[PDB]
């Protein structure tokens, strides 16, 4: 079976989110999204950094050409931070755009560049609440002259994004939905459509809410699983196909990317938030990053947002 390594050297998280692995500097960028934190794990070296800031925080993605700048997401903007990595607060922030300015209790969650370097992201109430809560969230890109547009409405919990590799497809998950959605993508023209069920929890006794995902490079997604403490290998090729199952120590497993130098490492995100409704006691929920090792796939170099 895979090797689950449990990374001592970076201690644990609220809830750490969002990883982003950079290929050419070997490095792995992630958040937390409640201490209002972005970090940085370079393993070759076992360098770990964190940057700290005073709004919610839910994505950190490089810029694409310009070394040392980031997007980001700042509460409910789209940022650039620039962040030399190491410092504990940015040398400076550049607003983009507020994707909801009127919706004073929404912010931003996950985020993701397609293959062609446009940011895709989601929003949701900072009070949702699983199983059932406020649905308020929408799922945007960032387009031309810096404007957002709208792909999907009554979004509970905006989480994991994915394109298939001939860009034809486009995987989605609200965490509400127990689900993973697929999408006919089309890349000209940056609009989806054709929602409909790719996996669904309930129909394979999969416990927990979908969170992040990734894909490799044989199309197969790999899921997070919320309150499952595992991650899950699905196909892409059929619906409703499970794969495999990763059991990953931590319950709240919250998001994956591939990494390593041959991109065959695939780094696990997970939360130590302890929640009132938890189907895992306290002394379980402690929030450690892994890398499994030993899965026979490799996947892809994070994409940099192009502005
Ligand atoms: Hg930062
Ligand atoms: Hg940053
Ligand atoms: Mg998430």
């Amino acid at each position: 079976g895979p090797v689950v390594e449990k990374i001592a050297e970076l201690g644990k998280y609220t809830v750490g989110e969002g990883p982003h692995w950079d290929h050419e500097t070997q490095t792995l960028y992630f958040v937390d999204t409640v201490e209002k934190t972005f970090h940085k794990y370079v393993p070759s070296q076992k360098k770990y950094t964190f940057c700290k800031v005073d709004k919610l925080v839910s994505f950190i993605i490089p810029l694409a050409g310009s070394p040392g700048r980031f997007v980001v997401s700042l509460e409910r903007e789209i940022a650039i931070l620039t962040w030399d990595g190491v410092s504990a607060a940015p040398t400076s922030i550049e607003a983009i755009v507020n994707v909801e300015p009127h919706i004073k209790n929404n912010r931003l969650n996950d985020g993701k560049a397609d293959p062609l370097g446009n940011l895709w992201t989601g929003t949701m109430a900072i009070d949702a609440g699983l199983p059932i809560g406020p649905v308020t969230g929408s799922l945007y890109h960032l387009g031309a002259d810096k404007k957002v547009k709208m792909h999907e409405s009554n979004i509970a919990i905006a989480n994991g994004l994915a394109w298939s590799n001939d860009l034809k497809k486009m995987y989605y998950i609200d965490s509400g939905k127990r689900r993973v959605d697929e999408y006919d993508y089309d890349a000209s023209t940056l609009s989806i459509s054709n929602q409909r069920p790719l996996f669904t929890f309930e129909k394979h006794e999969v416990p927990g809410y979908p969170d992040g995902q990734t894909i490799d490079e044989e199309g197969n997604l790999w899921v997070a699983v919320f309150q499952g403490q595992r991650i899950i290998k699905i196909s892409t090729q059929q619906p409703e196909v499970l794969l495999d199952t990763v059991k990953i120590p931590d319950p709240q497993v919250t998001s994956v990317a591939f990494g390593g130098p041959n991109l065959d490492e695939l780094y696990v995100t997970s939360a130590g938030l302890q929640l009132d409704d938890s189907s895992f006691d306290k002394s379980l929920v402690n929030g450690h990053v892994y890398r499994v090792t030993g899965l026979g796939v490799k996947g892809f170099a994070g994409v940099k947002v192009k502005l």
